[PDB]
């Protein structure tokens, strides 16, 4: 497999590493989203430390209002990281 | 580095080996597009042999019209071939 038809499973195995620990096994609560973040995203976003500072990532994450973060809203996520990341993490 | 955080540098790299081909040094034109799809996705995707084939990728892909697809653009086509392969390519 190419690099980056592994790095489209890595997306896949890392959504579902945290998606399926609670409740909807598809989809992120704040509390597997804010995991998920602190342990997987460590060099390239702040640890969350504070509950109101999830509640603003969900917010932002969560298209359909149901209060978490489906894998069609994970994808949107990914692209705001990689964009970032693709900028330096200048802004 | 995580698994997630080096996918994302992946996909960065990949969008660049391609792009810097040929004209506009942060964009796939046609040409280019159509060489990362037949090296990078060849798991994933069909080869593309017409030129039919890949003036019809590039019109999904393209958003703005300028005939390219940029970093926003295939981060979209990363969406696309992630959620397809998610679903087991059932689709
Ligand atoms: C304020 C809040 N957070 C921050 C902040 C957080 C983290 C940080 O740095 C994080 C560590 C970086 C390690 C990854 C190295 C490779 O990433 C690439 C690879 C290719 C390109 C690229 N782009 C175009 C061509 N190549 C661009 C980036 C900087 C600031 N500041
Ligand atoms: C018609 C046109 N093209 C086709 C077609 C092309 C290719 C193909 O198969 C391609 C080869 C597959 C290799 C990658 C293995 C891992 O990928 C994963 C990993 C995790 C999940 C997942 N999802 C949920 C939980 N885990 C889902 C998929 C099948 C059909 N048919
Ligand atoms: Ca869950
Ligand atoms: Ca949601
Ligand atoms: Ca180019
Ligand atoms: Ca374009």
């Amino acid at each position: 497999m190419s690099e980056l038809e592994k790095a489209v499973v890595a997306l896949i195995d890392v959504f579902h590493q945290y998606s399926g620990r609670e409740g909807d096994k598809h989809k992120l609560k704040k509390s597997e989203l804010k995991e998920l973040i602190n342990n997987e995203l460590s060099h390239f976003l702040e640890e969350i430390k504070e509950q109101e500072v999830v509640d603003k990532v969900m917010e932002t994450l969560d298209s359909d209002g149901d209060g978490e973060c489906d894998f069609q809203e994970f994808m949107a996520f990914v692209a705001m990281i990689t964009t970032a990341c693709h900028e330096f993490f200048e802004h």
